[PDB]
């Protein structure tokens, strides 16, 4: 189940932000712990692409290998408050498991500058959901948290000490197909 109504950045670049760059989830925190594991490796690129607000996403569990791209138009909310319709795809765009009805993520931007953001999700599957997650994200993947991203999740009334690391994972990742994705 998701229990929050996350809030925007005041004031939210949507074209820095969108800019078709990757970020790179530094840190998690899922509401509901158990929905997803204590280790673990995530990015993202964000862009529009030929006038349309695109997402692409990926997934990959370090201990099982377990890996997924997802390639998600985004429709706007409010400024910084996004639904996105996801469709699973190879690193290449092929389609594994089309859109579909149920299969979406809100994505909410509490936080970001050039170099950071925090970030809130909640996962709908069908009917079943993932809690909610929040994500910290950084341009350098090996990037610390630094005192501005720290200072937005205490303003989420959070606690960054709750949140678990993705660096000790050896996480390595495809920037070019996030990239490319954007696209597809
Ligand atoms: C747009 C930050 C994130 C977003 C937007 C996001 C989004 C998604 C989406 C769309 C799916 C479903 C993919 C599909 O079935 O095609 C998914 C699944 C999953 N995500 Fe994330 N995710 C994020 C970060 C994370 C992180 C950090 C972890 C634990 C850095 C995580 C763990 C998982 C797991 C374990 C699943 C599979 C759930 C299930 O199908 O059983 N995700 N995520």
């Amino acid at each position: 189940a998701c229990t929050k109504n996350a809030i925007a950045q005041t004031g939210f670049n949507k074209d820095k932000y969108f800019n078709g760059d990757v970020w790179y989830v530094t840190d998690y925190l899922d509401l509901e712990p158990d929905d997803v594991p204590k280790r673990y490796c995530a990015a993202l690129a964000a862009g529009t692409a030929s006038g349309k607000l695109k997402e692409a996403l990926y997934h990959y569990d370090p201990k099982t290998q377990d890996t997924f791209y997802d390639v998600s138009e985004l429709q706007v909310e409010s400024l910084g408050k996004y639904t996105a319709n996801f469709k699973k795809v190879d690193k290449n765009g092929n389609v594994k498991v089309a859109v579909t009805a149920g299969n979406y993520y809100t994505f909410t931007v509490m936080y970001a500058d050039d170099s950071s953001a925090l970030i809130h999700t909640c996962l709908h599957k069908g009917n079943k959901d993932l809690g909610d997650l929040y994500a910290v994200l950084n341009r350098n993947k090996d990037a610390a948290a630094g005192d501005k991203v720290k200072s937005a999740v205490s303003a989420a009334t959070l606690e960054f000490s709750k949140f678990i690391s993705t660096k000790e994972n050896n996480c390595a990742y495809d920037n070019d197909s996030l990239k490319s994705l954007l696209t597809k």
